[PDB]
C-alpha cells in the first residue's frame, strides 16, 4: 500500500506568480529539511507539486521524548514520561501520536521545536493542504468488519483511537454510546404508543429521566475513556492559532474590538430569526390552507413542510457558511475558544432550522390559531396535527437520504495520492452537530410522535457505519488531534435537556385539552432537576475504574516516593514520672 | 505566660476504679514517652491529674517533615517538600501547623507514627479531653485590637489562621466577607422601605442578585484563601474516625446496616416537623385570638411569637443533641462524611425551627385562612402582618441576646490551667449554622421586612466581636484542623438562595392582592438561574492570584524540570531534490 509516506503537501503553483512560487518552494524544502524529515516531489493534477513527507529514528525520538516530558508538565501524563531518549517506547508509538508529533514538527512555530508551514496566516500562501494518507488495507477491513457485527465492542473504538487519533474515536464512542441508550426510549415509546395513545405525561417524565440519565452517564463515560486513553486534561493545553491577527506583544489583542465584532452576532442572528420565521409561518399558513378548501387523494396537506425539510440543508449551509466567515474575522488566540465560538454559533443557527416551524406549530398556533388569519385571507385548530407534522420531521431526514442512496513504477500511488488530494478535510463537528440536533429531537417533541425513537435508533445505527464510509471513502485523513471530551457540545446537549423538560410537558397540556399549563412545566422542570441531582448523587458515590486506576498510580508512586526550665526539670524522665503520679493518686 | 506547655490532658481517676486507672495512667505515660514527648503530672479539681505535653527538635523536624512529604503526596503541596530533615524550615514552623502535628502525634493510631489515646474508642476511657493552652498575651491584644477598629484587614485573618488554625481562620473570613456583602442589601432594602412602600417585587430580584453574587464571590474568595494558606485540596485526605465500630477487615461496615439506621430520620424528622407545625399553628392561632377579641394599649397580638422565639433555643438545643445522639449511633468511617451528616440535620432541623412559622403565614394562612377556624372557636387576614411578624423575628434574637447581656512557685499558672479545664470545646459547626439562618431569613423573608438587612449587618458586626471573645474567654483552645472550605454549608446556602427566589417573589404576589402567582415564582426561578450563570461565567473568565501564583509555579517547575526503498532512494537529499523540483516546474 503506502510507501512509508507519512505526510502530504499540496503547494498548488498557478501559471502566473511563478518567480515567488519557486522561492517559497525552495523555501519549504528547506524549513523542512531542518527540522530533519526526508522529502519527495511528484506530480499533481492540475499544475500541483505533491511533497511526501517522512522522518532517522533519533530524531523521533528525542521529539516524543519531549512531547511526553511537556504532556507530564501539564498533568496529562501523571507517571513518569521515560528515562531517557533510549529505548523506553517497549509506552508505545502508535500511529495516531506518531502522526500528531509528525504534523507539530511540520506545522510548529520556529521558536519551540519546528518550522511554521501553515498554509493560511505566514507567507505560505501556496501550500493548499497538509494531510496523512489513508491506509486502504485497514479501511476495509474495518469498513467490513464493522458493517459484519450488530454491538461494536471497546477494543472497536480503541483501534479507531490508535488509527484516526482523539477526536473521531470520542465521537464514535459518544455515537455509540448514544444508539446504545437510544434503546429505552425507543422501547417505552412503543409501549405508551401502543397503550397510552397520544402526548402521554408519564412518556414526558419517562424521556427526561433518560435524557437526564444518558447525559450524566456520558459525562462518566468520558472521563472513563480520557484517563484511559492518556488524555485527561488536555483541554487546559491552550495553542495558539496561526490565523490570529494581533496588534501588540508584551501576542495580544483589544478585548474591545473584539467584543465590538462579536456585537454583530446579535443582528445576524435577529435577522435569521426573523427570515427563518416567516419563511415558516408563510410555510404552514399554505399548509393549513390546503387542510382547510383542498382535496388530496390527506397527506399533501403537510406537503410545504415536506419541500421545507428537502431544502433546509441548503439553507443550513449557507447560515453554517456566513458563522465560519463571521468567526474567521472576529480573532481568537487559541483553537479552543475560536472552536468553542464557532460550534455555540452553528448549534443555534441548526436550533432554529431545525426545532422552530415545531415550537411555532406547538406553543404558538396551538394556544392561539387566530393569528394565521391575514396570510389565510392573503391566499384565500386541530391539536393532533403536530404529532403527524412530528412524525414527518423524525423521519423526513432518512426518507430523503434513503431516496438519494437509492438514485445514486509507482504509477498507482501517485494517482491514489491526487485523487484523495481532492477529498475534503473530515469535520468531526457536522457530525456532533447532527447527533445533538436529533438528541434534542428525542428530548424535545417525542411526545408528539413517540414512535420517532425507534426510527432514531435505526438512523443511529445506519449512521454508525455511513460515518465510518465517509470517513474512509469520501473524505481525507484527518489530522489526529487530541480532546478529553466531546467538547463544548455537552453543554448544549444539557441545555436541550433542561428545556425538554419544559417543551414536552407543555405539549401535553397544550394537545390535550392558564394556571395548569404553568402548574406542569413548573413541576415538569422541578422534576428534571431533582432527579439530575439524584442521578449526580449516585455516580458521584459510584466507583469507576479511572479513579481506582488513578489511586493505584498514587499508591505506586507513594511506593516510589517514599521559669519555664525550673518548672520542667522536676520529672526530667519517665521512671520518676510514674512513681510520682502513683504516690500522686496516693495522696488522694 | 505559658511555660512552654503545648497539651494538656485530663484523665479523671474517680474513686472507684482506682486499680485499673492507675495502669491506664503508667500505660498513657509509656505511650506517649515513645513518641518522645516531655511529660509533667500535676493536680486537677476534682480527683483529676493534668498531665502537661511538650516536645527533642529533631524528632519535631522529623515529624514535620514527614507530614510535608504526606502533604506533597496528596497534592495539597504543589512546590517540593523540604530538602532534608536538616534545616529547611527558614517554611515556617507557625504554632498551628505545630499543634496539629502535635496532636496527631499524640492521638494517631501506633501503626502510623503516634500512639492513639484517643478519648472515646479504645481503652482510654479515662481521660476527658487532650487541649492546647490559651494565649492570654494574644487573646488581649486581639480583642482589644479588634474592638478598635471598624473593618478588618486580610492580615487579621491571616493571624486568626496563624494561631487558631484553618476552621477558625475560614469562618472569621467568611463572617468578614458576609458582613462586607450585607451592606448592599442593607442599603437597597432601607432606599425601598423608604420609597417602594412594602413588599416591592424589584427588591426581591436585588436581594436574589445579591444573594447568588455573594455566594460565587465567596467561592471565589474561599479557594483564594485555599492556595494562600497551602490548604488547597485537603478535603481529599480522608482521615479514619476513631469511634468507628467496625465489623470486618479486608475496616470495613456493612453499608445495609448504615442504611437501616439511617432510615431512622425519616420518622425522626417527621414527629419533628408535625411537632413544631401543632406548636406553631397552636401560636399562632392564639395570635390571632387575641388580634380579634382583646385589648392592648396592637404590639401584645404578636406575643405568642415573641415567646415561640424566646423559647426555641431550648427546642433547638434538644433538637440539636438528639441529631447528635443519632449521627454518633449511626456509624461514619471517615471524619468528614460524619461531620457533612451532622451538619445536614442539624441544617434541617434548624431551617424547621426558624423558618417553618413565617413559612405558615405567608404561604398557608396568607391563601386560605380559613382553616384556622377550630382552633379559633377551641379558644373562643391581613396581608401585612407578616411583615410585622418577620420584624418581630429579625428583631427577637439582637433584642433577647441585648438583655441577656444588660442582665449579666507556678500556683497561678495551675489555677488558670484547671479552670481553663473546665470550659468546653469551641464548636464552629454552630456559628457557622447561625450565619446560614441569618442568611437564609435575608434571602428569603426579608421583602416583608426590607430593614432586616440593616439589623442583620449590625448584628454580624457584633457578632465579629462576640464570637472572638467567645473563643478567647469563655471557650478552651479547639484544635488546629486544616478544611479548604466552610464544608457542606456552601450547599446549604446555595439552597437556600434558590428556595429564596421563590419565596420572596411569592410573597410579592400573596401580599400585594391563580395563575399569575405560578407566572411570578417560575419568573424569578428563572431570573435566579440566568444571573447565576452569568456570574459564573464573569468570574470564571475573572483572574485570580491563586491561579496566577499556580501558573507561576508550574512555570519554575518547567524551568527546573527542563518498492518504498527504490521509490525513497531517488532524491536522498536536499540539493537534488530542489533541482528536481525546479526542472519539475519547468516541465509544465
Ligand atoms: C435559539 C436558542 C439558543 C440557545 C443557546 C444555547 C447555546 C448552548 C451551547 C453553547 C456552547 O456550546 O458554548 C458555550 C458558550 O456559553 C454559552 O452557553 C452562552 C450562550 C449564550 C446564549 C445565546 C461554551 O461552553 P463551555 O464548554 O465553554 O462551558
Ligand atoms: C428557551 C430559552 C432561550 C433563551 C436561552 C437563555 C440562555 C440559556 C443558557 C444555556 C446554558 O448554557 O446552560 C445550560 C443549562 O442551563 C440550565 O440548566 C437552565 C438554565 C436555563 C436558563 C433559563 C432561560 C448548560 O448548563 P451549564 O453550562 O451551567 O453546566
Ligand atoms: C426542610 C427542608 C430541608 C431541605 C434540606 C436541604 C439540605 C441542604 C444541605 C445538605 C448538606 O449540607 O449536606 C449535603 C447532603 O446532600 C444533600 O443535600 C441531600 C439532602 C437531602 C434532602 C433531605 C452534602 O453536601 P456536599 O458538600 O457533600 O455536596
Ligand atoms: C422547598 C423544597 C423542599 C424539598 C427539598 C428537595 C431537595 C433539595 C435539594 C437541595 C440541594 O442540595 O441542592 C442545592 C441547590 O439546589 C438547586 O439548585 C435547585 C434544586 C431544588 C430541587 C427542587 C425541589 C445544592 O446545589 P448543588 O449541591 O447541586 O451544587
Amino acid at each position: 500500500s503506502n510507501f512509508g509516506v507519512d505526510f502530504v503537501i499540496h503547494y498548488k503553483v498557478p501559471a502566473a506568480e511563478r518567480d515567488e512560487a519557486e522561492a517559497g518552494f525552495v523555501q519549504l524544502i528547506r524549513a523542512l529539511t531542518t527540522v530533519g524529515l526526508a522529502t519527495e516531489v511528484r506530480h499533481g493534477e492540475n499544475e500541483s507539486l505533491l511533497v511526501f513527507v517522512k522522518v532517522s529514528p533519533d530524531l523521533f525520538a528525542k521529539q516524543v521524548y519531549r512531547a511526553r516530558l511537556g504532556d507530564w508538565l501539564h498533568g496529562v501524563r501523571v507517571s513518569a514520561p521515560h528515562n531517557d531518549i533510549a529505548q523506553a517506547l517497549q509506552e508505545p508509538v502508535v500511529e495516531a501520536e506518531r502522526l500528531r508529533l509528525i504534523y507539530l514538527m511540520i506545522t510548529k512555530p520556529h521558536n519551540e521545536g519546528g518550522a511554521g508551514v501553515t498554509p493560511t496566516n505566514a507567507k505560505w500562501k501556496h501550500v493548499e493542504s497538509i494531510f496523512p494518507l489513508h491506509s486502504h488495507s485497514f479501511n476495509k477491513e474495518w469498513i467490513k468488519k464493522w458493517s459484519s457485527k450488530y454491538t461494536l465492542e471497546q477494543t472497536d473504538i480503541d483501534n479507531i483511537r490508535d488509527k484516526f487519533g482523539e477526536s473521531v474515536a470520542f465521537y464514535f464512542a459518544f455515537l455509540r454510546s448514544y444508539f446504545r441508550f437510544l434503546v429505552i426510549p425507543s422501547a417505552f415509546g412503543f409501549g405508551a404508543w401502543l397503550l397510552l395513545g397520544q402526548f402521554s405525561y408519564l412518556y414526558a417524565l419517562l424521556c427526561g429521566l433518560w435524557s437526564v440519565v444518558f447525559f450524566e452517564y456520558w459525562k462518566k463515560q468520558e472521563v472513563d475513556l480520557a484517563v484511559q486513553w492518556g488524555v485527561r486534561g488536555v483541554s487546559s493545553i491552550q495553542q495558539s492559532r496561526p490565523e490570529f491577527e494581533w496588534e501588540h506583544e508584551a501576542k495580544v489583542y483589544p478585548p474591545m474590538k473584539r467584543v465590538k465584532t462579536q456585537l454583530l452576532q446579535i443582528p445576524f442572528a435577529l435577522a435569521c430569526v426573523v427570515a427563518l420565521g416567516a419563511l415558516i409561518v408563510t410555510c404552514n399558513s399554505l399548509e393549513v390552507f390546503i387542510n382547510e378548501v383542498y382535496s388530496g387523494p390527506q397527506y399533501l396537506g403537510f406537503l410545504p413542510t415536506i419541500f421545507l425539510v428537502i431544502g433546509t440543508p441548503t439553507i443550513s449551509g449557507v447560515l453554517m457558511g456566513a458563522a465560519e466567515k463571521l468567526n474567521a474575522m472576529e480573532n481568537y488566540a487559541t483553537v479552543d475558544a475560536h472552536d468553542a465560538a464557532l460550534i455555540q454559533k452553528q448549534f443555534v443557527l441548526n436550533f432554529m432550522t431545525s426545532y422552530m416551524a415545531l415550537f411555532f406549530t406547538a406553543f404558538v398556533y396551538i394556544p392561539f390559531g387566530h393569528i394565521l388569519h391575514p396570510f389565510l385571507n392573503f391566499w384565500r385548530i386541530n391539536p393532533a396535527r403536530i404529532s403527524n407534522q412530528m412524525f414527518y420531521f423524525t423521519v423526513t431526514p432518512q426518507i430523503v437520504n434513503f431516496a438519494t442512496e437509492v438514485v445514486v513504477e509507482e504509477a498507482e500511488f501517485l494517482q491514489r495520492v491526487r485523487e484523495e488530494c481532492t477529498l475534503e478535510e473530515y469535520d468531526v463537528s457536522g457530525d456532533y452537530r447532527e447527533m445533538v440536533m436529533q438528541f434534542g429531537y428525542v428530548a424535545m417533541f417525542s411526545v408528539a410522535w413517540p414512535l420517532a425513537a425507534c426510527c432514531f435508533l435505526v438512523n443511529n445505527w445506519v449512521e454508525l457505519r455511513s460515518d465510518a464510509l465517509k470517513i474512509a471513502i469520501s473524505s481525507r485523513r484527518p489530522i489526529p488531534w487530541r480532546t478529553d471530551s466531546i467538547g463544548p457540545w455537552l453543554t448544549a446537549l444539557s441545555f436541550l435537556s433542561w428545556l425538554g423538560s419544559i417543551t414536552s410537558s407543555a405539549i401535553v397540556y397544550l394537545c390535550s385539552n392558564a394556571w395548569g399549563l404553568l402548574l406542569s412545566i413548573l413541576f415538569a422542570e422541578h422534576f428534571y432537576l431533582v432527579v439530575q441531582l439524584a442521578v449526580r448523587f449516585v455516580l458521584s458515590k459510584l466507583d469507576s475504574p479511572g479513579l481506582q486506576k488513578e489511586r493505584k498510580e498514587r499508591f505506586q508512586t507513594k511506593k516510589r516516593l517514599l521559669p519555664e526550665e525550673m518548672f520542667w526539670q522536676r520529672q526530667r524522665g519517665m521512671q520518676e514520672t510514674i512513681e510520682i503520679g502513683r504516690r500522686m493518686i496516693e495522696q488522694q
